[PDB]
DNA sequence: AGTGTGAG
DNA sequence: TCTCACACT
């Protein structure tokens, strides 16, 4: 049987990443109820990021910032920066850039959102091991590190269980063994200890991470102990880990597919898909889904950490609900050309940093009185950073699903726009 | 090429 | 009352 412990990944997480961003430049929100929000005046506006000294008022994401003042009255407000009639994420982008330098130093990493990334330390972990000669490891290389599940067997103080934890796992180490998987995931652990205070120190920013043998146990094992914290999964503390996880915390099984291995199979918690053949699991889900649920339930996953730190696309949208929508043609151009201005500054931005130039357009709009996110997607050429071509561009290839039998008017009209540069080509 | 899903 | 990765057809 294949084991699964065959690479050390983990998943690095910024804490409240914005709200981190504006506590920087902002020292008067440090260490205070405190929220990001973007678009002021329709209800406080809308709360995207909370401070942790917030969360403990119940303030969360997707709150309205006045309904949040309700929970929590002397919680404090950054808002996001707006151009051209549009929330802007700049900062945070380039607040991206600078944790995601630092990670490369040590690992190649792969992108996983603004603040989140996967890294490979297989190889780095070996190197480590050979220089660590054979001598242990001593928990002062892992001040922050908790081992899922322990203790455990024959002290009430939240880090002081984590000591003993720490403690039974060391005390159990094969530190002889240079294959032993516990020993590489107690080497991994070590590294992102390290790289985790290189982030903070050269940057300001804390962080969560998961270390284990795939980026589903990674990026679950981060989650158990946030904020400014780092948990090890083991194999062995999976049996017990997933008996009572349920199934919708693991990574693409929030949704609906995950819905649906419920109420099919009749389970709630992943350590139940065991009971299962793969042939059966793929009677019900398809085979690569089936073939993904009988391994990752025994905590087994083999994609890959892929070698990507630069987004493979870069975007734009605006969404004009209720009565502001857009029933004009020309207010629908005057979007468009806001839209690509944004587009053609990040563009440009790119060539230049990263030696790349996108070839392909993609223009989608939504309708009112439909209900998926995308009404419709075209895509055209992209040949030149200029905001007036593709403005223009974007327009000639939807001007035709106008309804509306004169010119001058938009039906029906448009609540959503988006424009999207993709295709890369190295420049 | 065009849609839907999942996620931050 | 945004963003961007990916699987499918
Ligand atoms: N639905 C979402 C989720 C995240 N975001 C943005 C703002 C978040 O600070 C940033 C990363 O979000 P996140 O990783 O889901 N959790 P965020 O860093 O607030 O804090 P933690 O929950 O990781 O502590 O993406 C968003 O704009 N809309
Ligand atoms: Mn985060």
């Amino acid at each position: 049987m294949a084991t699964g412990q065959d690479r050390v990944v983990a998943l690095v997480d910024m804490d409240c990443f914005f709200v981190q961003v504006e506590q920087r430049q902002n020292p008067h929100l440090r260490n205070k109820p405190c929220a990001v929000v973007q678009y002021k005046s329709w209800k406080g506006g809308g709360i995207i990021a909370v401070s942790y000294e917030a969360r403990a008022f119940g303030v969360t994401r997707s709150m309205w910032a006045d309904d949040a003042k309700k929970l929590c009255p002397d919680l404090l407000l950054a808002q996001v920066r707006e151009s051209r009639g549009k929330a802007n994420l700049t900062k945070y982008r380039e607040a991206s850039v600078e944790v995601m330098e630092i990670m490369s130093r040590f690992a190649v990493i792969e992108r996983a959102s603004i603040d989140e990334a996967y890294v490979d330390l297989t190889s780095a972990v070996q190197e480590r091991l050979q220089k660590l000669q054979g001598q242990p490891i001593s928990a002062d290389l892992l001040p922050s590190t908790y081992i899922e599940g322990l203790p455990q067997g024959p002290t009430v103080q939240k880090e002081g269980m984590r000591k003993q934890g720490l403690f039974q796992w060391l005390d159990s180490l094969q530190i002889d063994n240079l294959t032993s998987p516990d020993l590489q995931l107690t080497v991994g652990a070590v590294i992102v200890e390290e790289m985790r205070a290189a982030i903070e120190r050269e940057t300001g920013f804390q962080c969560s991470a998961g270390i284990s043998h795939n980026k589903v146990l990674a990026k679950l094992a981060c989650g158990l102990n946030k904020p400014n914290r780092q948990t090890l999964v083991s194999h062995g503390s999976v049996p017990q880990l997933f008996s009572q996880m349920p199934i919708r915390k693991i990574r693409s099984l929030g949704g609906k597919l995950g819905a649906s291995v419920i109420e099919i199979l009749g389970i709630e918690y992943m350590g139940e898909l065991t009971q299962f053949t793969e042939s059966q699991l793929q009677s019900h889900f398809g085979e690569k889904n089936g073939s993904w649920l009988y391994a990752m339930c025994r905590g087994i996953e083999h994609d890959p950490v892929k070698p990507r730190q630069l987004p493979k696309t870069i975007g734009c949208s605006k969404n004009f609900p209720g009565k502001t929508a857009l029933a004009t043609r020309e207010q629908v151009q005057w979007w468009l050309l806001q839209l690509a201005q944004e587009l053609e500054e990040r563009l440009t931005k790119d060539r230049n940093d990263n030696d790349r130039v996108a070839t392909q357009l993609v223009v989608s709009i939504r309708v009112q009185g439909d209900k998926r996110l995308s009404s419709l997607r075209r895509c055209c050429a992209l040949t030149r950073y200029d905001a007036h071509k593709m403005s223009h561009d974007a327009f000639t290839v939807i001007k035709n699903c106008n309804t509306s039998g004169i010119q001058t008017e938009w039906s029906p009209p448009l609540t959503m726009l988006f424009l999207c540069a993709t295709k890369f080509s190295a420049s």
